[PDB]
């Protein structure tokens, strides 16, 4: 693939969280740039390249019991960017605890995800 | 320092209920002065005042554009913030619906200094 059309930035990003959704971290990791950033939450510094993206998601996922889902469509733009809605199912003290999230993600002209932004914070933690 | 998380539920919320109801001197004092918008995302920014305003005027100025949140507004701790929504506006004279995500961000007064609109043909239906 290059630079994923719109239509590819759609399938890219729900097979995204289908990876999540069963906590493949290598599948993961292998779908971003070998010098990609992630940012997750947005505005805490930045996560440089696969080998701490990898030990990023081996701390949120590796555990606990997460789900995750969209809760609406894909919007991708022409030049291999996007944004999805979506919500995580997961434990907490045993609590039953969800988070609604917006990932947005810049694409590279290979389809691997070059920058994600993870919009979110305690305000769409909502524990049940 | 900058809008608090739940200052950005408010107002990227208020954004929605402006575009609605259609004012677009409401939309367009939520703008900073040195604001920017991409409205699709892959264009050029629009940045002026009178451009701002104008780009609102031509989207909206029919009087019968709607607009609603679909899901939450996620907000940051640094003043910034992204929602879905769908829109109901007219296109090729049929009733349309289009799914954006909307990503704002910001100013230490509560103003937007960026806003990118994320949506392109793939999200738009016809009804
Ligand atoms: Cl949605
Ligand atoms: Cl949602
Ligand atoms: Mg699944
Ligand atoms: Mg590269």
């Amino acid at each position: 693939m290059n630079l994923p059309t719109a239509q590819e930035v759609q399938g890219l990003m729900a097979r995204y969280i289908e990876l999540v959704d069963v906590g493949d971290i290598e599948a993961i990791v292998q779908m971003y740039a070998d010098d990609a950033t992630v940012e997750d939450p947005f505005g805490q510094p930045p996560i440089h390249g696969r080998e701490q993206i990898a030990a990023f998601y081996r701390q949120g996922l590796g555990g606990g019991k997460v789900r995750a889902c969209l809760t609406g469509p894909v919007r991708a733009s022409h030049n291999g960017c996007g944004a999805m809605p979506f919500r995580v199912e997961m434990v907490w003290n045993g609590q039953p605890c969800a988070l609604d999230v917006i990932d947005v993600m810049r694409f590279d002209e290979h389809g691997r995800i070059q920058t994600m932004q993870a919009y979110w914070s305690e305000v769409n933690l909502s524990v049940r």
